């Protein structure tokens, strides 16, 4: 996965495929 929010996690549309 990409953070690409960079807020440490891998979350919502980061994980929207
Ligand atoms: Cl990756
Ligand atoms: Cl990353
Ligand atoms: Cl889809
Ligand atoms: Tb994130």
């Amino acid at each position: 996965y990409i953070d690409t929010n960079n807020d440490g996690w891998y979350e919502g549309d980061e994980l929207l495929a």
